[PDB]
């Protein structure tokens, strides 16, 4: 188990992530 | 929980990524 | 240990920068 | 604490973006 400031830092890492692809794509 | 560094880290992310967003907007 | 998710969200970020940097070199 | 792999992950991150910030400076 992670902090849950970190759990939820990383799924809006990952969100990030997703739109920027999308953004790209 | 997470590592102590581990906290600094994201917090230093999601920073980045709020003044990214600003300085876009 | 960490949560799973933060697990794979650090693989991810982490592959991202590796292929980020073979693009650029 | 963290998985081993997480506070890797983290450091490296961290040193992508102190590397990034004295590139731009
Ligand atoms: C391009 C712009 C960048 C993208 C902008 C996206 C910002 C998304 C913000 C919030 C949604 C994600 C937060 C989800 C948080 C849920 C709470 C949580 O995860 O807590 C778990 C805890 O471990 C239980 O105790
Ligand atoms: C248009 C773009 C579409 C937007 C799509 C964005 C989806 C965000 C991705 C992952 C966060 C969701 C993962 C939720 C699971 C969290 C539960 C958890 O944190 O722990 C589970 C672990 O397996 C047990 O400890
Ligand atoms: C655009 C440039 C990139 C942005 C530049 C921003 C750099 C911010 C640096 C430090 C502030 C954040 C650090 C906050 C650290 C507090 C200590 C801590 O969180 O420790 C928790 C621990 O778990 C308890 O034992
Ligand atoms: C001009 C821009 C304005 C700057 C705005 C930047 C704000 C940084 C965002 C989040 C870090 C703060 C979150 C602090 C909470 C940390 C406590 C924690 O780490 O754990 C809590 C958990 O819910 C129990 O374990
Ligand atoms: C340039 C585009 C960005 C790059 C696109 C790459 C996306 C990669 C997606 C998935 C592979 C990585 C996921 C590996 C996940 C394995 C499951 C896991 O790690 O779970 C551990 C857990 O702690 C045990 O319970
Ligand atoms: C063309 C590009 C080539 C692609 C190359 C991408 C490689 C991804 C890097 C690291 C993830 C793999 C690390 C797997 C180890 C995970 C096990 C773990 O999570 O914990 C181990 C810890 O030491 C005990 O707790
Ligand atoms: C611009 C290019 C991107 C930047 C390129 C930089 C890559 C740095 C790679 C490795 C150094 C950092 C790794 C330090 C890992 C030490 C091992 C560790 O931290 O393990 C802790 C564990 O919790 C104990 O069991
Ligand atoms: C030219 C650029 C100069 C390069 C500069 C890059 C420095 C990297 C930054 C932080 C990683 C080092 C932090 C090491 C501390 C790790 C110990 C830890 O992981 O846990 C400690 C915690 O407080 C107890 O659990
Ligand atoms: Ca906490
Ligand atoms: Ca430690
Ligand atoms: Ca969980
Ligand atoms: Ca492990
Ligand atoms: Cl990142
Ligand atoms: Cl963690
Ligand atoms: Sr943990």
């Amino acid at each position: 188990s992670s902090d849950p400031l970190v759990v939820a830092a990383n799924i809006i890492g990952i969100l990030h992530l997703i739109l920027w692809i999308l953004d790209r794509l």
